[PDB]
């Protein structure tokens, strides 16, 4: 489950994109 894959990926992507920056 988990998954978590989707959740983990989403969190990482969102954090990286938000930080971004």
């Amino acid at each position: 489950s988990g998954s978590l894959s989707t959740f983990f990926r989403l969190f990482n992507r969102s954090f990286t994109q938000a930080l971004g920056k």
